[PDB]
């Protein structure tokens, strides 16, 4: 065959036709994972400047990152972290999240290596890892208004899921799609098993400063000994509400990051030199105003918290079961009472149901969510087929947009 | 051990010591593959525009390529390549060019699979054949003021290249470091292989602007039979001399291409939105100007092929021979009568010539070029030790720099 079998099987991604089916109908987007009103003024200016300053920027900048850019990520998440960070050799800057993820599955995943993944996963992590060789082992949380925190982590569960095979085990907090802000605990629970078994924690922590009701973002990588076996992921378009920059960073120690750094400089060598430039603008105003009222960090949490309990008001209206999030873009819904009153929707045979209730949702109702079924391993889809995923980052006139198709939705139902 | 495999033999970068050695001296630096003058206002403004109008443009655009520029990809590469092109199935935004050619080994590059490499090459071709598992097989051009037109490609040693495990042949032209730009004849003879044994030709062709002399730049996936086994490569960066842009695209059929989508849908997923826009911008431009008098695409190359001439005339005043170069930013050097009157340079062990050189030079006479046998395999690179790489795509004050460095040259020898 022409294509190389490291391709196997990951050629489906359905977010193609979700992306499709989101525009066209008048409908209300909420299935989009990014937010339809602008990123802050200090960020849009900050890549005004670095398009209209320094000419040279328009050139190559260096291939681990923008200098300025890895200097300001070592400081302040040195700072957040309670970690000394040498920009040289324990940041690498990537193409958004999703290139830190593919740069650490590339640089650590092998042929027959295990990688514990936690359902439910953002759905890149299994063909990652599939790519790169490994063989997936999924851990389910146990569901418990409901909320995010009492999904559990079960320790015995997750103890027996390690083996001399595991190499990695990805942790995603604030996790997408369910909201859940891991505890110290449950930190320590996974610390302790990476630690006994000599894995590395892959966190995924695009989400940071997204968390609600005052719960506190915890990095692993800030624990006893996690240092030296944790690799840390973040995201500009998620902190920064400005998805179309992708960039994105990892953090960790010189020894496992330069395996990294042979990915990144055997892949794409440089990031653009201008969007980098905006992101350490960003953070250095953000740093500035470290924990005062006024930065970006303190008040955009507060107002897509009222989003949050917003959505979570409005989607009741019409029977819909939120689980409340503590953390993320997200929140997801339980949709079982339909699937009970409503069994019957068309689709494919093994079409998970939530899937179909989508479909039927958008052409019906003018809503989008997204099945939370794509978040599963192909197993567990049929039981866990009963959850849709909202994004409640949106513009208020979204919103409104939202409760004038629920109100036509409830007279219906 | 903790990385995988698939890094073995790819961290050594050989770059990196010449740069460092570059900054710590006053030097004129012609190593840089980059211009040190600005990009053309209306790229440049480009840029400005996407940054400063619709406010959706922060936010992510499709995983495949911003529609308006796949759009005028399409339209206008088809064109040139006399090729239908659809933008959903023919073309990929990419990460620049090395971003093109990494979606490309590891879409179709196996273990075992054989990659046919012209040397001298660009030198990530090799670890990205070697990462993907592939074998590479070098075949070299032979030398012939030279001319880079005379380095020829061997009928008889090219064909014998040839196996049943050969999965790619790689093209770059114009080359990079050579300034070679491939003849009909010569693609003719290409394609002809490439026909017979099945092969797919990579084609790189991000210098396709930067042709002098009267000379043509021809694309390979043009001639009958090569668009269903042809992909081809181009860059913004060296399109719009804004290498820090770092946008590229791949141009192919669909059956190969679908590969590819596979690969960047499991690794970036979207390109940043902005610069692609600014990068569409700047083709339609050119498009509406194309073969005027004020197009880019005329008047640079005819500026840069003014430099090259003044570059040419003063490396002969020190005893460099250059050969004269049909395209790209670069001209090479013959330094092989320095390596008879200087044969004892310091260096490590079966450290070429030419990197002794180089360091040499830096140091005693402040100009930085780049060693030639970094773009030919090892056992090549004793034959092939005594040409260096000079970049002319230069201000005219950066070339009055390096005349004053050649005016001292002489004082020590
Ligand atoms: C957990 C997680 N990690 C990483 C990423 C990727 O971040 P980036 O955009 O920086 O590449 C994302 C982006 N999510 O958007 C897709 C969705 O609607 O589910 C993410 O959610
Ligand atoms: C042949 C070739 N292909 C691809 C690329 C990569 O293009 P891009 O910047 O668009 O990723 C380059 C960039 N070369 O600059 C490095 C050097 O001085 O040798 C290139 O020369």
């Amino acid at each position: 065959q022409l294509q190389a079998r490291r391709l196997d099987g990951i050629d489906y991604n359905p977010w193609v036709e979700f992306v499709k089916l989101a525009s066209e109908h008048d409908v209300v987007n909420l299935g989009q994972g990014f937010p339809d009103f602008p990123p802050p003024d200090f960020a849009v200016e900050a890549f005004q400047h670095a398009v209209s300053g320094d000419f040279m920027l328009n050139q190559y900048t260096k291939t681990f990152g923008y200098p300025p850019l890895t200097k300001i990520l070592a400081s302040f998440f040195g700072e957040l972290l309670g970690q000394e960070i040498d920009p040289l050799r324990n940041v690498l800057v990537t193409v958004g999240g999703y290139g830190a993820l593919f740069t650490a599955f590339q640089a650590l995943v092998d042929e027959g290596d295990e990688v514990i993944i936690i359902e439910p996963f953002f759905d890149c992590y299994e063909p990652m890892t599939m790519m790169a060789g490994g063989r997936p082992v999924f851990v389910s949380l146990k569901p418990g208004l409901g909320s995010s925190s009492n999904w559990q982590l079960d320790p015995m569960e997750l103890a027996g899921k390690f083996t001399s095979r595991t190499k990695a085990l990805v942790l995603n907090t604030p996790n997408n799609p369910l909201g859940k802000v891991f505890s110290r605990e449950e930190l320590e629970l996974v610390a302790s098993l990476c630690q006994q078994h000599d894995v590395v924690c892959i966190t995924d922590e695009v989400y940071q400063w997204m968390v609600y009701d005052g719960h506190q973002h915890i990095s692993i990588a800030s624990l006893p000994g996690m240092w030296e076996r944790t690799l840390t992921i973040g995201s500009a378009g998620k902190t920064f509400s400005a998805t179309g920059w992708k960039v994105g960073w990892v953090l960790g120690p010189d020894h496992i990051m330069k395996h990294l750094r042979t990915v990144h400089q055997n892949s794409v060598f440089h990031c653009p030199t201008q969007s980098q430039a905006a992101v350490a603008e960003s953070f250095e105003r953000e740093q500035l105003l470290f924990r005062q009222p006024s930065s970006y960090f303190v008040q955009f949490p507060q107002a897509m918290q009222r989003c949050r309990d917003h959505m979570i008001r409005s989607l009741q209206s019409v029977g819909l079961k939120p689980i409340i999030p503590q953390g993320s873009y997200f929140l997801i819904t339980d949709i079982s009472d339909f699937k009970r009153k409503m069994p019957d929707l068309p689709g494919a045979v093994d079409e998970p149901y939530d899937r179909r209730f989508v479909k039927w949702m958008i052409k019906n109702k003018g809503l989008v969510a997204i099945p939370v079924s794509i978040f599963y391993s192909v197993p567990h889809q049929k039981h866990f087929d009963h959850y849709i995923r909202f994004c409640f980052v949106k513009d208020e006139a979204t919103l409104q947009a939202m409760d004038e198709k629920l109100r036509k939705w409830k007279v219906e139902l």
